[PDB]
């Protein structure tokens, strides 16, 4: 009886979603089927096609600024996740240092799941589609520059998988943020009641888009604790991020 009306509720999430997120899982599988009306993006195989990649999108190095691109589309995504959040309901009436907390460590989560949504077996989709990028030539970059984004396809592989559409991960990126089992946290009532609200949508969200499939959902969720083991693995990286200012590197012609 209840459940008849938060699908709507539901949904309503999904429309702030594509206004928060430009591009979408099925644009970008779109784009990669071949079967679509527009141009078909360029890959980066070689550093030919980088010379000739950057024009269609104080640095120097270019390895670095690979990266920094990532951080960078990062920092503009969580932009996106700020808005998405302040739209779920009773978010805002939750206590500020709450939310910040919430976004704190579900972020490189999330824009990882996204991440997902445009990588696919052997590569990923850049500028929102316009590019694409193969994860072979990643594996051949200096160390540790050829390891930080291989895990990344190491989950897409598995994830995607599952073929879940956009009105799933609208939710269930939602599920990922109300997440009450972090550290550091004040109100613990908000989080508890609605993230099982939330759950309660997804559930049944869940085994009505698709009927044939056999448990998706639980163990979907054990791959939101494997986010969670992922999140516990970039303190690596956080501190792998020392390797861009003062090298003793002297530029007397450049
Ligand atoms: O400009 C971009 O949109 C982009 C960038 S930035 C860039 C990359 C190469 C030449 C010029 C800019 C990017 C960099 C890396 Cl190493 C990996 C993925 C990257 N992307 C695509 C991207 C899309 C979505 C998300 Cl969340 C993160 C990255």
């Amino acid at each position: 009886p209840e459940s008849a009306d938060l699908r709507a509720l539901a949904k309503h999430l999904y429309d702030s979603y594509i206004k928060s997120f430009p591009l979408t899982k099925a644009k970008a599988r779109a784009i990669l089927t071949g079967k679509t009306t527009d141009k078909s993006p360029f890959v980066i195989y070689d550093m030919n096609s980088l010379m000739m990649g950057e024009d269609k999108i104080q640095s120097k190095e270019v390895a670095i600024r690979i990266f920094q691109g990532c951080q960078f589309r990062s920092v503009e995504a969580v932009q996106e996740i700020t808005e998405y959040a302040k739209s779920i309901p009773g978010f805002v009436n939750l206590d500020l240092n709450d939310q910040v907390t919430l976004l704190k460590y579900g972020v490189h989560e999330i824009i990882y799941t996204m991440l997902a949504s445009l990588m696919n077996k052997d590569g990923v989709l850049i500028s929102e589609g316009q590019g694409f990028m193969t994860r072979e030539f990643l594996k051949s970059l200096r160390k540790p520059f050829g390891d930080f984004m291989e895990p990344k396809f190491e989950f897409a592989v598995k994830f995607n998988a599952l073929e879940l559409d956009d009105s799933d991960l609208a939710i269930f990126i939602a599920v990922i943020i109300l997440s009450g089992d972090r550290p550091g946290l004040l109100n613990v009532k908000p989080i508890e009641d609605i993230q099982d609200n939330l759950l309660q949508a997804l559930e049944l969200q869940l085994k009505l888009n698709h009927p044939e499939s056999s448990q998706l959902f639980a163990k979907l969720l054990q791959k939101m604790t494997d986010l969670r083991q992922i999140v516990t693995e970039h303190v690596q990286l956080l501190q792998v991020i020392k390797k861009t200012e003062t090298d003793m590197s002297l530029h007397p012609l450049l």
